Parts: C-alpha cells; sequence; structure tokens
C-alpha cells in the first residue's frame, strides 16, 4: 500500500494549499517528502512509457530522475480515485531559498555564484532530459545545508520542452518575461534565462526586482544593495526585453562574474556552517 511502506510525518512548509508530508521509507529509514496532488487541480496530464494517464508533474519527474542530478528525484508514485500521491527524496536538514534569503538577508556574491551556478546545472540538465520547468523561483529550490548543495523542486508547472512557441503559462507572475506579459506568448529557453536573472537580483539583492506588470515590461533595473558590475551585467543580460538578446546558459556560465565558482561542499563550510 502506502502507509505501510512509509511513516508518514508532519505537514512541511507554510502557507499554501498543498499538502506535502514528512516521511520516512520503512525499509531502510530513508528519508522522503511525500507529496499529494489532487486530481481536479491538475490541468496538464501526460502518458508515461507505458502509456499510463498520470499528472504531467509525473511525466517531468521520470525524465529528469535519471541518475545524479541538482533535482529532487521521484523516488515512486501512487494514484489514488481522488489524487496522486508522490515519493520525493527528502535532504535532511534542509531550508528553501526563499526561507535562507529571509534570515540571511542579501547574499554575499560568492555564495550567490556557487548557488546560481548550481542552478544553472540544474536548470540544464532538466532541459537535457526535455524537460522545462516553468518555475524557477527561490520558492522552489532546497538547500542541502550539510552537503552545500541545491536542489530543484515542484514540476507542477512544467512541460516537455519544444522548439516551438508556449501560449500556456501557470508559474509564478513576477517571474515571468515581458513577452508573456504583454503578448501572452514566449520560447522557453529564453523564458527560463529571464526567471534566472529574477533569481539571481533576489539573491544579490535579498528580494526581486520586479513586483507589478508594468515594471516587467518597462525592464529598467534599479539595484537597491551593492552589486559588484559584473553581477550587474550579467542580471540585465538576463533581463534583455528582446528574448534573442539574453544569454545562452552557455553564455551565463561563461561569464565573467560566473568564474571560479566555489564547489559545494567548500561553499557548505565557508557559507552554511
Ligand atoms: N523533496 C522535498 N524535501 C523537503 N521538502 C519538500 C520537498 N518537496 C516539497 N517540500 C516542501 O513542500 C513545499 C511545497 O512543495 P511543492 O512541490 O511546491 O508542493 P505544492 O503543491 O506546489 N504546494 P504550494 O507550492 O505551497 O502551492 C515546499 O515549500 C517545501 O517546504
Ligand atoms: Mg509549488
Amino acid at each position: 500500500p502506502l502507509e505501510s511502506q512509509y511513516q508518514v510525518g508532519p505537514l512541511l512548509g507554510s502557507g499554501g494549499f498543498g499538502s506535502v508530508y514528512s516521511g520516512i521509507r520503512v525499509s531502510d529509514n530513508l528519508p522522503v517528502a511525500i507529496k499529494h496532488v489532487e486530481k481536479d487541480r491538475i490541468s496538464d496530464w501526460g502518458e508515461l512509457p507505458n502509456g499510463t494517464r498520470v499528472p504531467m508533474e509525473v511525466v517531468l519527474l521520470k525524465k529528469v530522475s535519471s541518475g545524479f542530478s541538482g533535482v529532487i528525484r521521484l523516488l515512486d508514485w501512487f494514484e489514488r480515485p481522488d489524487s496522486f500521491v508522490l515519493i520525493l527524496e527528502r535532504p535532511e536538514p534542509v531550508q528553501d531559498l526563499f526561507d535562507f534569503i529571509t534570515e540571511r538577508g542579501a547574499l554575499q556574491e560568492e555564495l550567490a555564484r556557487s548557488f546560481f551556478w548550481q542552478v544553472l546545472e540544474a536548470v540544464r540538465h532538466c532541459h537535457n532530459c526535455g524537460v522545462l520547468h516553468r518555475d524557477i523561483k527561490d520558492e522552489n529550490i532546497l538547500i542541502d545545508l550539510n552537503r552545500g548543495e541545491l536542489k530543484l523542486i515542484d514540476f507542477g508547472s512544467g512541460a516537455l520542452l519544444k522548439d516551438t512557441v508556449y501560449t500556456d503559462f501557470d508559474g509564478t507572475r513576477v517571474y515571468s518575461p515581458p513577452e508573456w506579459i504583454r503578448y501572452h506568448r514566449y520560447h522557453g529557453r529564453s523564458a527560463a534565462v529571464w526567471s534566472l536573472g529574477i533569481l539571481l537580483y533576489d539573491m544579490v539583492c535579498g528580494d526581486i526586482p520586479f513586483e507589478h506588470d508594468e515594471e516587467i515590461i518597462r525592464g529598467q533595473v534599479f539595484f537597491r544593495q551593492r552589486v559588484s558590475s559584473e553581477c550587474q551585467h550579467l542580471i540585465r543580460w538576463c533581463l534583455a526585453l528582446r528574448p534573442s538578446d539574453r544569454p545562452t546558459f552557455e553564455e551565463i556560465q561563461n561569464h565573467p562574474w560566473m568564474q571560479d565558482v566555489l564547489l559545494p561542499q567548500e561553499t557548505a563550510e565557508i557559507h552554511l556552517h
């Protein structure tokens, strides 16, 4: 069943209408997260290799959960009459990046560099697996505090990666690009890069740059904290108004500000210990 294979603990997270529980796999006492998804809340369905009807979130998790990566892996899933239950890896101790920034404030650039680099590697992994996350933000990034490793979570707004235009979007609006706000259309990669620019600004300034649609479409970036010129340049490049003017993942990682990144363990010893 499910209640027999796992020892269910308390609900995780604060606020929201989701239902993710802390759990432990009885067989080996492995820490897990038990995520419940309401069928009536599912708008995008897909089919696994076998051809079964499941939430797109499951399809995408399966595609990226092969091997090691900076993405939280799906260990198993169950279908119930009115919902699906996903068993996910659970780092311990852990803290999501949103809470981390709330407590620490704007992050030192060395730390932001390490974190951003890991997010880039995780997103590249997703794209390599043919998956577009569509909801990259601090709330969807978990920090494995002891290892200094970041993990991407929640593919509930994702889609299969494609080269044609997307005209649907259910991610976080303040991280969405101007082309979506104005024309209700975008391409996967350039929209992802825009969200990464928002995330990087969030890390080095302690809050997102835009709150209203008018600010997003104007694209003017004001830095509220002291940020190096190189970092500002990278952020402004990711936030270019024209999609084709934004950097590719390769250009981001070859940017001067991204050089000499700390290793995950070094990051934990210096900034998380
Ligand atoms: N693998 C995990 N390990 C530890 N905590 C997790 C894990 N997955 C999810 N959580 C917690 O559950 C919360 C929401 O996860 P999420 O995948 O966004 O579920 P959700 O259905 O989209 N609920 P919400 O985002 O609040 O509307 C996060 O804020 C975490 O604190
Ligand atoms: Mg969520």
